[PDB]
């Protein structure tokens, strides 16, 4: 459509339905990802959030991103500390794995925050809206088709505190994202980058279920 998030959700439509198929996303949903499993991908989210908030971080104040900078309703770099501290201990930092994959990822967001930062609201979008829109069944196939101990933590990730509800405010940030000023040339290829974020996820879910599988 003339709505960059209907081009958004339409455009992607394919990939994301490629994710919906990976092997690794079956069974992370059929509830069988082991704990090993689970980590990977939590230690995973670590570092594309930091990545994509430093960005968003750099980025903040220019017109190609103000307008869909919400910190408060949307941060995850804390969530993630808390949890990653949680699943591997007090030294986390130094012991949380750092793959090709990820790194991959990051590199993508680094890349686009300091050279086309006018495609860093494609990785937001990916990132944050179907988080939002998952960090609820999911965060319930998650802990019951997980553990955890009588803990109180691990999970914080898939809360967005700030928000009192996903739908209430994915209406307010695609409202937001379609009064983004950009050129045709601009907009394409930030459709475009929205298909490189979720094959950049598809990727990693391949890599994680390799690591998985021997
Ligand atoms: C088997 C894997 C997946 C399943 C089963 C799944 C499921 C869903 C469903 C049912 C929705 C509808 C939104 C809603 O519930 O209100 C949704 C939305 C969304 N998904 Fe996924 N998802 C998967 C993988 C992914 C991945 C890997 C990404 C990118 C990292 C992604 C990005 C998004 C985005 C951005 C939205 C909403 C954005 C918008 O409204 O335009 N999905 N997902």
């Amino acid at each position: 459509p003339q709505d960059l998030s209907e081009a958004l959700k339409e455009a992607t439509k394919e990939v994301h339905t490629q994710a919906e198929n990976a092997e690794f996303m079956r069974n992370f949903q059929k509830g069988q990802v082991t704990r090993d499993g689970f980590k990977l991908v939590m230690a995973s989210l670590y570092h594309i959030y930091v990545a994509l908030e430093e960005e968003i971080e750099r980025n903040k104040e220019s017109p190609v991103f103000a307008p869909v900078y919400f910190p408060e309703e949307l941060h995850r770099k804390a969530a993630l500390e808390q949890d990653l501290a949680f699943w591997y201990g007090p030294r986390w930092q130094e012991v949380i794995p750092y793959t090709p994959a990820m790194q991959r990822y990051v590199k993508r967001l680094h890349e686009v925050g300091r050279t086309e930062p006018e495609l860093l609201v494609a990785h937001a979008y990916t990132r944050y809206l179907g988080d939002l829109s998952g960090g609820q069944v999911l965060k319930k196939i998650a802990q019951k088709a997980l553990d955890l101990p009588s803990s109180g933590e691990g999970l914080a990730f898939f809360t967005f505190p700030n928000i009192a509800s996903a739908t209430k405010f994915k209406q307010l940030y695609r409202s937001r994202m379609n009064s983004l000023e950009m050129t045709p040339a601009v907009r394409q290829r930030v459709i475009e980058e929205a298909k490189t974020a979720f094959l950049l996820n598809i990727q990693l879910f391949e890599e994680l279920q390799e690591l998985l599988t021997h």
